[PDB]
């Protein structure tokens, strides 16, 4: 029989209202003897019709995938609101029911400061930029590095780590060439996350 | 009844006045040991303690372990080999910096100990003062990094008094591409 999967939306689409969140259910091992797949989609309960749902796609194992996606309303999903997606097949005894909402918790601010290199590694070709972000809850999150309107994506992120105060902290690294950095140019570390004014904060950094 | 052979702890076996050790449990009782192939005997087999569980450890030799040799504990007898991370060592870069100017608003301030360029990720990293450990760190995983290493930052939460009194705070770094397998920097208000 066909087995469902169903993946939240992207953290930075819910916390930014110009993008896009998506919940995204997808049904596999769809037989061709029954290859019809009927999505419902709820809401706390209450049905949705707005959902897209993609014609189905032969693999290669002879069966078949499709895919339904719900466009969410940022807000509904940062206020806890449960999304449900029913799957209902021929070859099924009954229709298959997933369920998915935000992680719970009572929400923190994250504080963000920005490190600048140590000296000692000034010996070196490349210098490291340091974002600490800490007291934060829950741990979805993003961090982002950026210089002069452009990303900075040669970076790396912990995962978030469990703070003796029952918060979360993370580093994000910011790898740059000496130069660049005795240039005087500046590189900002945005935050996004549900405590923060506006889902967003940013610190910068420079070369005194 | 099933058996899960543990490894000795990174620091165990890269100070060598510490006593790095292998550690065979067999929970739900015969124990045969073998470096290398090669039987050994010296291991310490605890007595058992509503299903039990009997733990065999074994004592083993810093370089042995460093070296890559491969330890064995034993229906069928049951057999489980151990060995260490493989890969090229990397030196790490070890750097200490101090709270942003931001955070001395705060009653507590971060210290930071930044480890970069180190494999395998094996590693041990540790706080302290005054020859005391220091109370409230944690470090992060290992990261991979984008030229195959391995970084982590390890922070230290100290009160704002001491870090404007002047203390000097140390981060000690534990891995095997280290000469002596240490190294420590130190940070202080100066
Ligand atoms: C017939 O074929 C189909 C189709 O498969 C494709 O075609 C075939 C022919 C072949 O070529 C395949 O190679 C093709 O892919 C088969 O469909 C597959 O069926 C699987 C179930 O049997 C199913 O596996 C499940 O996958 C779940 C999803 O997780 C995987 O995908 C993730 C993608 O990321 C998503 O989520 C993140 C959020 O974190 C988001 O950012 C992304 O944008 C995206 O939405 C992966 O992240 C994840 O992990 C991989 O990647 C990480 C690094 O990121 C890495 O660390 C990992 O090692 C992985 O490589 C997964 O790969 C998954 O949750 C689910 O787990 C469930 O079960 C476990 C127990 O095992 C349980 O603990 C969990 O709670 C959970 O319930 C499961 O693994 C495949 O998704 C599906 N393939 C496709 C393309 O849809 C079909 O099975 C086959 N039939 C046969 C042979 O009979
Ligand atoms: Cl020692």
């Amino acid at each position: 029989g066909p087995s469902v999967f169903l993946f939240p939306p992207k953290p930075k689409d819910t916390l930014m209202i110009s993008r896009t969140p998506e919940v995204t259910c997808v049904v596999v091992d769809v037989s061709h003897e029954d290859p019809e797949v009927k999505f419902n989609w709820y809401v706390d309960g209450v049905e949705v019709h707005n959902a897209k749902t993609k014609p189905r796609e032969e693999q290669y194992n002879s069966t078949y995938r499709v895919v339904s996606v719900l466009t969410v309303l940022h807000q509904d999903w940062l206020n806890g609101k449960e999304y449900k997606c029913k799957v209902s097949n021929k070859a099924l005894p009954a229709p298959i029911e997933k369920t998915i909402s935000k992680a719970k918790g009572q929400p923190r601010e994250p504080q963000v400061y920005t490190l600048p290199p140590s000296r000692d590694e000034l010996t070196k070709n490349q210098v490291s930029l340091t974002c600490l972000v800490k007291g934060f809850y829950p741990s979805d999150i993003a961090v982002e590095w950026e210089s002069n309107g452009q990303p900075e994506n040669n970076y790396k992120a912990t995962p978030p780590v469990l703070d003796s105060d029952g918060s979360f902290f993370l580093y994000s690294k910011l790898t740059v060439d000496k130069s660049r950095w005795q240039q005087g140019n500046v590189f900002s570390c945005s935050v996004m996350h549900e405590a923060l004014h506006n889902h967003y904060t940013q610190k910068s950094l420079s070369l005194s």
